[PDB]
């Protein structure tokens, strides 16, 4: 999670976000899901209406 | 076009059938309609609520 601002000062920032993000517990994080770039081929003769 | 009968003596089918089929005009037939056997790979992943 990431808070980002915009036109505000960061003692701002920090007085009203951290009582009430702090308790959060602290996890692990997972591991990021893999995939592979295979080719491939794709094909709709499109919905009978159309043409 | 044949007209096929099963079941009749042949010369009853043509006191019937030749004094209302003999008045069509002979024409030349057509070429036929012709096609090559490419490969081919076809595939549909099916309605969105089959599965």
């Amino acid at each position: 999670i990431v808070l980002a601002a915009s036109g505000v000062e960061h003692e701002e920032l920090l007085s009203i976000a951290e009582p009430l993000l702090s308790d959060l517990p602290n996890v692990p994080r997972p591991e990021e899901p893999k995939s592979v770039y295979t080719g491939g081929d794709y094909r709709c003769h499109t919905e009978s209406g159309h043409i």
